[PDB]
């Protein structure tokens, strides 16, 4: 049996606290809960409980059941270097993740774990763990020599790693049944084809693994460049035969993937020249794609991860600024804080991206993210919207964020900081409040106010009542209901707006665009 793992976990026992993965709750007097909550305070995670939860635990295989009977040659299969970077990590949620990959990972795929040490000050990281790791067969530590951050000793890692595949995982981790042969089957098969497991969570305070039973989300962004889920499109559903097969992700949705070792350090493996911490993978994302790269989440394999209790627009700008050609000012148009940012000396990146005969931009938005609205910003028809009638006073939309579609159109004193006051005048008639998501303002049926809806999407009908005409005089007509936008003052004196019989004089009625 050539799927046996390295070491065997002992036998399930349902009465041990957190078995399968199931929430674990503690009975503690109030000692005991202090305990509790100051390892809380330290961690971000309830090591408290962590410490009494077994490092060896079952976790209930509940994926999709084609999964389960998938065969797989293991003579055939590529072998892993798994590459674990820590940072003064608890003692038992770092070996447990230690353990569930030599307990869950086939013996002749797993080439060796890499833990890499990221200049750690607890002490228990010190010589002790080396001591115990003297007895895991396979099991490599490195220690950084100084603060190197995750991609980094990530990178340090990988270096020395000499398995096939570099398999990337953290350091608060545990691995379903069978996570690994879904990756290394398909790099087998596509060799550019860099591989995550869907990344399941595990509960910081009672370590509950909840498992993602079906089809799971796939990464994107918004056009602030923020990352963002969204569901698998219809396009990539009908693409794929099974639906257990890998699914396209338009960017990376988490830190864990697999990726040809070779095929790593030919894209130049993460962007080195970044300085700041945080958000690389929004880079890697584009630079696989666009440089001939395919990015895929396997359903079949999962690992959970322990996000623990709750900025980097530098590498978000690096991003845009290398890989997004004519498209970034869409980014800076709705992020205008990142027009600021020093994201630094790109030169040896866009000569790495000539070397590797990349791909276009626009290539990546129809070929990879077509499913994403890209904004016109036509030139004089975005930005702040200023009223004539109150002239220090600029179309405002200002929701509660629990519910983007909760206000009402209305004024507020221009600051030319876009935000709320960005607005844009599409070639569809549309007026759309698109820094975060794509709204577009509606008059309702029959009423006089300016409210948001999610604007239609691209190609399907745009709806009567999110039509405007914005004529050269300022006049911001609306022909479904008739009337046009007027700016006006409430009881109170407080500036507004509201939809008033089109009175071509009325200065409240007549508007410009300001950039």
């Amino acid at each position: 049996d050539l799927s046996r793992p390295l070491y065997k976990k002992p036998p399930a026992d349902s009465r041990a606290l957190g078995e399968w993965g199931k929430a674990s709750k503690l009975q503690l007097n109030e000692d005991e809960l202090k305990q509790q909550e100051e390892l809380i305070e330290r961690y971000a995670i309830n090591i408290y409980l962590s410490d009494r939860i077994s490092l060896h635990r079952h976790i209930e295989d509940k994926r999709m059941y084609e999964c389960k009977s998938q065969k797989f040659n293991y003579r055939t299969l590529p072998t892993t270097s798994v590459i674990i970077a820590f940072y003064n990590e608890a003692w038992s949620t770092l070996l447990r993740t230690i353990h569930s990959v030599l307990e869950t990972s086939p013996a002749v795929l797993l080439k060796e774990i890499i833990l890499v040490d990221d200049l750690s000050d607890r002490v228990y990281l010190k010589t002790q763990l080396e001591t115990y790791i003297s007895n895991l067969d396979r099991v490599r530590l490195i220690r950084t020599n100084k603060r190197e951050g995750l991609v980094r000793a990530r990178l340090i890692g990988a270096t020395f790693a000499t398995g096939d595949v570099l398999t990337f995982l953290d350091c608060h981790c545990e691995c379903n049944s069978g996570w690994l042969e879904p990756l290394l089957e398909r790099i087998g098969r596509d060799e550019t084809a860099v591989v995550c497991p869907v990344i399941d969570t595990i509960d910081w305070n009672t370590f509950e693994f909840y498992m993602q039973i079906g089809e799971p989300m796939i990464g994107g962004f918004d056009w602030r460049l923020t990352f963002q889920w969204h569901s698998v499109p219809k396009q990539e559903r009908d693409r794929r035969i099974s639906r257990i097969d890998p699914i396209r992700s338009p960017t990376m949705a988490g830190g864990l993937f697999a990726v040809s070792k070779k095929y790593f350090q030919y894209l130049g493996t993460y962007d080195t020249g970044m300085e700041v911490w945080g958000g690389e993978n929004l880079e890697l994302s584009f630079r696989v794609w666009q440089c001939g790269g395919k990015l895929e989440i396997h359903p079949c394999s999962h690992v959970g991860h322990v996000f623990p209790k709750r900025n980097f627009l530098q590498n978000t700008a690096r991003a845009a600024e290398v890989w997004m050609d004519e498209y970034k000012e869409h980014f800076y148009n709705r992020n205008p804080p990142a027009r600021k940012e020093a994201y630094g000396d790109i030169s040896e990146r866009k000569l790495l991206r000539e070397r590797l005969r990349c791909k276009s931009f626009d290539w990546y938005l129809k070929n990879v993210f077509p499913n994403l609205h890209v904004p016109e910003d036509r030139p004089g028809w975005h930005g702040a919207i200023r009223s004539r009638g109150i002239s220090s006073e600029c179309l405002d939309y200002n929701s509660p964020d629990n519910n983007p579609t909760g206000a009402n159109l209305s004024l507020f004193g221009c600051h030319g900081q876009g935000g709320n006051q960005f607005f844009e005048y599409t070639s569809n008639k549309e007026i759309r409040f698109n820094s975060v998501t794509e709204l577009c303002a509606e008059v309702p049926e029959q009423k006089n106010y300016v409210g948001m809806q999610n604007c239609p999407k691209d190609g399907f009908p745009v709806p009567a009542n999110i039509i405007w005409h914005f004529k050269e005089d300022g006049t911001i007509f609306h022909p479904h209901s008739g009337l046009c936008l007027s700016a006006y003052r409430t009881p109170e004196g407080r500036p507004d707006v509201q939809m008033r019989t089109c009175d071509a004089l009325d200065k409240n009625q007549i508007w410009s665009f300001e950039k």
